[PDB]
Protein backbone atom coordinates (compact mmCIF):
# COMPACT_ATOMS: atom_id res chain seq x y z
CA UNK A 1 0.00 0.00 0.00
CA UNK A 2 1.01 3.49 0.03
CA UNK A 3 3.80 3.72 2.77
CA UNK A 4 5.62 6.93 3.71
CA UNK A 5 8.75 5.25 4.24
CA UNK A 6 10.67 2.05 4.56
CA UNK A 7 14.32 0.68 5.65
CA UNK A 8 17.44 -0.61 4.20
CA UNK A 9 21.06 -1.95 4.92
CA UNK A 10 19.09 -4.33 7.66
CA UNK A 11 17.18 -1.18 9.49
CA UNK A 12 20.52 1.67 9.21
CA UNK A 13 19.09 3.24 5.98
CA UNK A 14 15.66 5.62 6.17
CA UNK A 15 14.04 5.32 1.93
CA UNK A 16 11.33 7.80 1.57
CA UNK A 17 8.46 6.76 -0.80
CA UNK A 18 6.94 10.54 -2.50
CA UNK A 19 9.94 12.87 -2.91
CA UNK A 20 7.03 16.06 -3.20
CA UNK A 21 5.38 14.92 0.45
CA UNK A 22 5.72 18.03 2.69
CA UNK A 23 6.12 15.81 6.02
CA UNK A 24 9.42 14.08 4.79
CA UNK A 25 11.60 16.69 6.73
CA UNK A 26 10.09 14.99 10.36
CA UNK A 27 11.30 11.74 9.28
CA UNK A 28 14.55 12.80 7.88
CA UNK A 29 15.85 15.43 10.72
CA UNK A 30 16.35 12.85 12.91
CA UNK A 31 18.58 10.07 10.62
CA UNK A 32 19.89 13.35 9.30
CA UNK A 33 21.32 14.87 12.67
CA UNK A 34 23.15 11.20 13.22
CA UNK A 35 25.28 11.51 9.96
CA UNK A 36 23.49 8.73 8.48
CA UNK A 37 22.98 8.92 4.46
CA UNK A 38 19.36 9.14 3.32
CA UNK A 39 17.57 7.30 0.15
CA UNK A 40 14.21 9.24 -1.85
CA UNK A 41 12.87 7.24 -4.78
CA UNK A 42 10.60 8.15 -7.25
CA UNK A 43 11.91 11.35 -8.33
CA UNK A 44 11.98 9.98 -12.06
CA UNK A 45 8.14 10.36 -12.14
CA UNK A 46 8.35 13.89 -11.21
CA UNK A 47 10.86 15.11 -14.09
CA UNK A 48 9.91 15.55 -18.29
CA UNK A 49 11.45 12.05 -19.39
CA UNK A 50 12.25 13.49 -22.87
CA UNK A 51 15.17 16.19 -21.46
CA UNK A 52 17.09 13.32 -20.13
CA UNK A 53 18.01 10.72 -22.80
CA UNK A 54 21.55 10.21 -24.38
CA UNK A 55 20.37 10.48 -27.47
CA UNK A 56 18.96 13.97 -26.85
CA UNK A 57 22.49 15.08 -25.42
CA UNK A 58 24.21 14.25 -28.57
CA UNK A 59 21.67 15.97 -31.08
CA UNK A 60 21.89 19.50 -29.23
CA UNK A 61 25.66 19.59 -27.86
CA UNK A 62 27.18 16.61 -29.95
CA UNK A 63 30.01 19.38 -31.75
CA UNK A 64 31.45 20.54 -28.19
CA UNK A 65 34.96 19.37 -27.20
CA UNK A 66 35.31 16.96 -23.98
CA UNK A 67 38.17 14.76 -22.16
CA UNK A 68 37.12 11.49 -21.37
CA UNK A 69 38.87 9.19 -18.14
CA UNK A 70 39.49 4.92 -19.29
CA UNK A 71 37.78 3.85 -16.10
CA UNK A 72 39.80 0.90 -16.31
CA UNK A 73 43.38 2.27 -16.60
CA UNK A 74 42.80 5.94 -15.68
CA UNK A 75 44.12 7.12 -19.33
CA UNK A 76 42.83 10.37 -20.41
CA UNK A 77 41.88 10.47 -23.48
CA UNK A 78 42.17 14.36 -24.76
CA UNK A 79 39.98 16.87 -26.97
CA UNK A 80 37.19 14.55 -28.43
CA UNK A 81 33.74 15.27 -29.42
CA UNK A 82 31.51 15.07 -26.55
CA UNK A 83 28.97 12.73 -29.78
CA UNK A 84 31.60 10.35 -29.35
CA UNK A 85 30.81 9.92 -25.96
CA UNK A 86 26.88 10.00 -26.21
CA UNK A 87 26.83 7.38 -29.39
CA UNK A 88 28.50 4.67 -27.78
CA UNK A 89 26.61 5.17 -24.67
CA UNK A 90 24.03 2.43 -24.87
CA UNK A 91 25.57 1.24 -28.03
CA UNK A 92 28.99 -1.22 -27.69
CA UNK A 93 30.14 -1.69 -31.01
CA UNK A 94 29.95 2.30 -31.29
CA UNK A 95 32.61 2.59 -28.48
CA UNK A 96 35.96 4.15 -29.16
CA UNK A 97 38.34 0.80 -28.59
CA UNK A 98 41.91 0.51 -26.65
CA UNK A 99 44.99 -0.73 -27.88
CA UNK A 100 43.38 -4.62 -27.10
CA UNK A 101 40.73 -3.80 -29.33
CA UNK A 102 38.11 -4.05 -26.59
CA UNK A 103 35.40 -1.68 -26.32
CA UNK A 104 36.36 0.96 -23.61
CA UNK A 105 34.57 1.86 -19.98
CA UNK A 106 34.52 5.85 -20.28
CA UNK A 107 33.83 8.49 -17.73
CA UNK A 108 32.93 12.26 -19.92
CA UNK A 109 34.99 14.61 -17.43
CA UNK A 110 33.55 17.72 -16.42
CA UNK A 111 30.66 18.68 -18.52
CA UNK A 112 28.87 20.69 -18.55
CA UNK A 113 31.90 22.78 -17.32
CA UNK A 114 32.43 24.56 -13.85
CA UNK A 115 29.36 25.81 -12.83
CA UNK A 116 28.04 26.60 -16.95
CA UNK A 117 24.95 24.16 -16.33
CA UNK A 118 22.67 26.53 -15.75
CA UNK A 119 23.61 28.70 -18.83
CA UNK A 120 24.46 25.84 -21.25
CA UNK A 121 21.19 24.04 -20.48
CA UNK A 122 18.32 26.23 -18.74
CA UNK A 123 15.15 24.45 -19.18
CA UNK A 124 17.00 21.15 -17.36
CA UNK A 125 18.31 23.10 -14.20
CA UNK A 126 14.38 24.17 -14.27
CA UNK A 127 12.83 20.70 -14.12
CA UNK A 128 15.37 19.49 -12.06
CA UNK A 129 15.60 22.16 -9.09
CA UNK A 130 11.54 22.16 -8.61
CA UNK A 131 11.52 18.94 -8.11
CA UNK A 132 14.71 18.16 -5.59
CA UNK A 133 13.22 16.53 -2.64
CA UNK A 134 13.62 18.26 0.88
CA UNK A 135 13.89 21.82 -1.06
CA UNK A 136 14.03 24.03 2.64
CA UNK A 137 17.21 21.95 2.33
CA UNK A 138 18.37 21.38 -1.40
CA UNK A 139 17.10 24.57 -2.87
CA UNK A 140 19.46 27.70 -3.59
CA UNK A 141 16.90 29.78 -1.77
CA UNK A 142 15.85 26.97 1.21
CA UNK A 143 15.37 28.17 4.68
CA UNK A 144 17.74 25.22 6.12
CA UNK A 145 20.36 25.86 3.30
CA UNK A 146 23.05 27.78 4.93
CA UNK A 147 25.36 28.51 1.25
CA UNK A 148 24.14 31.82 0.39
CA UNK A 149 24.26 32.85 4.64
CA UNK A 150 27.79 32.23 6.23
CA UNK A 151 30.93 34.66 6.02
CA UNK A 152 34.40 33.65 4.12
CA UNK A 153 35.26 31.92 7.30
CA UNK A 154 33.32 28.72 5.78
CA UNK A 155 34.14 26.86 2.47
CA UNK A 156 31.15 27.58 0.60
CA UNK A 157 29.99 25.41 -2.50
CA UNK A 158 29.95 26.33 -6.08
CA UNK A 159 26.82 27.13 -7.75
CA UNK A 160 25.37 23.75 -9.27
CA UNK A 161 24.09 21.53 -10.46
CA UNK A 162 26.89 19.28 -11.85
CA UNK A 163 26.10 16.33 -14.11
CA UNK A 164 27.68 13.21 -13.60
CA UNK A 165 27.74 10.90 -17.12
CA UNK A 166 29.90 7.26 -17.53
CA UNK A 167 29.25 3.86 -19.03
CA UNK A 168 28.43 0.96 -16.79
CA UNK A 169 31.44 -1.48 -15.60
CA UNK A 170 31.23 -4.93 -17.58
CA UNK A 171 33.90 -8.07 -16.34
CA UNK A 172 34.63 -9.54 -13.23
CA UNK A 173 38.08 -7.77 -13.36
CA UNK A 174 36.15 -4.36 -13.41
CA UNK A 175 34.46 -5.46 -9.47
CA UNK A 176 37.99 -4.01 -8.00
CA UNK A 177 37.66 -0.99 -9.97
CA UNK A 178 35.52 2.32 -9.46
CA UNK A 179 33.80 5.25 -11.55
CA UNK A 180 34.08 7.75 -8.79
CA UNK A 181 37.48 6.47 -6.06
CA UNK A 182 36.69 7.16 -2.57
CA UNK A 183 37.00 10.91 -1.57
CA UNK A 184 34.97 13.43 1.06
CA UNK A 185 33.37 17.01 0.54
CA UNK A 186 33.33 19.44 2.59
CA UNK A 187 29.44 20.29 2.56
CA UNK A 188 26.08 18.14 1.73
CA UNK A 189 24.94 17.03 -1.35
CA UNK A 190 21.88 15.05 -3.02
CA UNK A 191 22.59 12.88 -6.14
CA UNK A 192 19.57 12.07 -8.51
CA UNK A 193 20.29 9.11 -11.24
CA UNK A 194 17.48 10.53 -13.86
CA UNK A 195 19.01 7.99 -16.87
CA UNK A 196 19.64 4.15 -16.37
CA UNK A 197 20.93 3.12 -20.11
CA UNK A 198 20.76 -0.64 -20.08
CA UNK A 199 23.57 -1.70 -23.37
CA UNK A 200 22.46 -3.85 -26.21
CA UNK A 201 25.26 -6.10 -28.93
CA UNK A 202 26.68 -7.66 -25.72
CA UNK A 203 23.06 -7.52 -24.33
CA UNK A 204 22.92 -10.88 -21.60
CA UNK A 205 24.90 -9.12 -19.10
CA UNK A 206 22.54 -9.63 -16.61
CA UNK A 207 24.07 -12.16 -14.12
CA UNK A 208 27.32 -10.25 -13.79
CA UNK A 209 25.40 -6.95 -12.28
CA UNK A 210 23.82 -9.85 -10.00
CA UNK A 211 27.25 -10.84 -8.63
CA UNK A 212 28.78 -6.96 -8.50
CA UNK A 213 25.53 -6.49 -6.20
CA UNK A 214 26.08 -9.87 -4.04
CA UNK A 215 29.93 -9.13 -3.21
CA UNK A 216 28.94 -5.22 -2.77
CA UNK A 217 27.43 -6.71 0.25
CA UNK A 218 24.08 -5.14 -0.31
CA UNK A 219 21.04 -6.33 1.69
CA UNK A 220 18.30 -8.55 1.02
CA UNK A 221 15.33 -5.86 0.56
CA UNK A 222 17.38 -4.38 -2.32
CA UNK A 223 17.77 -7.56 -3.95
CA UNK A 224 14.15 -7.67 -4.13
CA UNK A 225 13.76 -4.15 -5.74
CA UNK A 226 15.47 -6.23 -8.79
CA UNK A 227 13.59 -9.59 -8.90
CA UNK A 228 9.97 -8.29 -8.10
CA UNK A 229 9.57 -4.57 -9.17
CA UNK A 230 11.76 -5.07 -12.02
CA UNK A 231 13.43 -1.49 -11.17
CA UNK A 232 16.97 -0.55 -13.04
CA UNK A 233 19.28 -0.52 -11.16
CA UNK A 234 22.23 2.22 -11.69
CA UNK A 235 25.05 2.39 -9.56
CA UNK A 236 26.80 0.68 -6.24
CA UNK A 237 27.72 3.42 -3.41
CA UNK A 238 29.68 2.69 -0.02
CA UNK A 239 29.33 5.49 2.22
CA UNK A 240 31.33 5.93 5.67
CA UNK A 241 30.27 8.07 8.31
CA UNK A 242 32.37 11.25 8.73
CA UNK A 243 33.65 9.98 12.35
CA UNK A 244 35.84 7.04 10.44
CA UNK A 245 37.45 8.90 8.13
CA UNK A 246 40.86 9.13 10.16
CA UNK A 247 40.30 5.35 10.49
CA UNK A 248 40.17 4.52 6.70
CA UNK A 249 43.27 7.03 5.91
CA UNK A 250 45.07 4.56 8.64
CA UNK A 251 44.61 1.49 6.33
CA UNK A 252 45.09 3.09 3.07
CA UNK A 253 48.69 4.51 4.24
CA UNK A 254 49.28 0.75 5.46
CA UNK A 255 48.50 -0.54 2.58
CA UNK A 256 50.01 1.96 0.07
CA UNK A 257 53.66 0.92 2.04
CA UNK A 258 52.68 -2.90 1.95
CA UNK A 259 52.12 -1.92 -2.18
CA UNK A 260 55.89 -0.34 -2.82
CA UNK A 261 54.49 3.24 -2.78
CA UNK A 262 56.44 5.82 -0.75
CA UNK A 263 54.68 8.42 1.16
CA UNK A 264 55.18 10.60 3.67
CA UNK A 265 53.28 9.13 6.61
CA UNK A 266 50.65 12.71 7.14
CA UNK A 267 49.78 12.19 3.37
CA UNK A 268 45.67 12.20 2.74
CA UNK A 269 44.95 9.10 0.47
CA UNK A 270 41.42 10.20 0.80
CA UNK A 271 42.15 13.81 -0.44
CA UNK A 272 44.68 11.97 -3.24
CA UNK A 273 41.24 10.22 -4.76
CA UNK A 274 43.27 7.24 -5.76
CA UNK A 275 41.58 4.34 -4.29
CA UNK A 276 38.73 1.78 -4.75
CA UNK A 277 37.47 -0.31 -1.84
CA UNK A 278 37.34 -3.67 -3.21
CA UNK A 279 35.62 -6.99 -1.21
CA UNK A 280 39.05 -7.53 -0.02
CA UNK A 281 39.51 -4.07 1.61
CA UNK A 282 36.04 -3.32 2.81
CA UNK A 283 36.57 -6.70 4.30
CA UNK A 284 40.19 -5.65 6.14
CA UNK A 285 38.53 -2.35 6.99
CA UNK A 286 35.93 -4.03 9.62
CA UNK A 287 38.34 -6.95 10.49
CA UNK A 288 40.89 -4.86 11.36
CA UNK A 289 39.67 -0.68 12.22
CA UNK A 290 36.17 -2.20 12.59
CA UNK A 291 34.41 0.05 10.35
CA UNK A 292 31.27 -0.81 8.70
CA UNK A 293 29.75 1.39 5.69
CA UNK A 294 26.46 1.69 3.95
CA UNK A 295 26.47 -0.57 0.52
CA UNK A 296 23.43 1.43 -1.25
CA UNK A 297 22.39 0.44 -4.63
CA UNK A 298 20.78 3.68 -6.94
CA UNK A 299 18.23 2.28 -8.66
CA UNK A 300 16.16 5.12 -12.06
CA UNK A 301 14.67 8.28 -9.86
CA UNK A 302 16.35 7.35 -6.37
CA UNK A 303 18.17 10.16 -4.46
CA UNK A 304 21.07 10.15 -2.45
CA UNK A 305 21.71 12.13 0.03
CA UNK A 306 25.69 12.34 1.28
CA UNK A 307 26.52 13.75 4.42
CA UNK A 308 29.36 16.63 4.76
CA UNK A 309 32.59 14.81 5.80
CA UNK A 310 31.38 11.22 4.53
CA UNK A 311 33.50 9.39 2.41
CA UNK A 312 32.30 8.02 -0.44
CA UNK A 313 32.97 5.90 -3.57
CA UNK A 314 30.71 4.98 -6.62
CA UNK A 315 30.52 2.20 -9.28
CA UNK A 316 28.13 2.23 -11.99
CA UNK A 317 26.54 -1.40 -13.15
CA UNK A 318 24.83 0.04 -16.23
CA UNK A 319 25.46 3.19 -18.09
CA UNK A 320 24.31 6.36 -15.75
CA UNK A 321 23.35 9.99 -16.08
CA UNK A 322 23.52 11.63 -12.99
CA UNK A 323 22.61 14.63 -11.68
CA UNK A 324 24.10 16.53 -8.06
CA UNK A 325 23.49 19.77 -5.91
CA UNK A 326 25.26 20.62 -3.33
CA UNK A 327 23.80 22.53 0.15
CA UNK A 328 24.78 23.73 3.60
CA UNK A 329 22.76 21.67 6.55
CA UNK A 330 22.83 23.26 9.88
CA UNK A 331 23.23 20.57 11.16
CA UNK A 332 26.53 19.55 9.29
CA UNK A 333 28.03 23.18 8.79
CA UNK A 334 31.13 21.87 11.47
CA UNK A 335 32.68 20.05 8.79
CA UNK A 336 32.78 23.22 6.10
CA UNK A 337 34.60 25.81 8.90
CA UNK A 338 38.37 27.16 8.19
CA UNK A 339 39.46 27.06 11.83
CA UNK A 340 40.36 24.75 14.87
C1 LIG B 1 28.34 3.87 10.48
O1 LIG B 1 28.09 2.54 10.87
C2 LIG B 1 27.27 1.61 10.21
C3 LIG B 1 27.15 0.28 10.66
C4 LIG B 1 26.38 -0.64 9.93
C5 LIG B 1 25.71 -0.25 8.75
C6 LIG B 1 24.91 -1.29 8.08
O2 LIG B 1 24.09 -1.96 8.69
N1 LIG B 1 25.15 -1.53 6.73
C7 LIG B 1 24.38 -2.58 6.00
C8 LIG B 1 24.57 -2.51 4.45
N2 LIG B 1 23.92 -3.47 3.68
O3 LIG B 1 25.26 -1.66 3.92
C9 LIG B 1 25.82 1.07 8.29
C10 LIG B 1 26.59 2.01 9.01
CL1 LIG C 1 28.59 15.10 11.25
CL1 LIG D 1 17.94 22.90 -21.65
CL1 LIG E 1 12.06 20.23 3.36
CL1 LIG F 1 37.66 9.49 -9.45
MN1 LIG G 1 31.57 13.74 -4.55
Amino acid sequence: SMTSHSWLCDGRLLCLHDPSNKNNWKIFRECWKQGQPVLVSGVHKKLKSELWKPEAFSQEFGDQDVDLVNCRNCAIISDVKVRDFWDGFEIICKRLRSEDGQPMVLKLKDWPPGEDFRDMMPTRFEDLMENLPLPEYTKRDGRLNLASRLPSYFVRPDLGPKMYNAYGLITAEDRRVGTTNLHLDVSDAVNVMVYVGIPIGEGAHDEEVLKTIDEGDADEVTKERIHDHKEKPGALWHIYAAKDAEKIRELLRKVGEEQGQENPPDHDPIHDQSWYLDQTLRKRLYEEYGVQGWAIVQFLGDAVFIPAGAPHQVHNLYSCIKVAEDFVSPEHVKHCFRLT
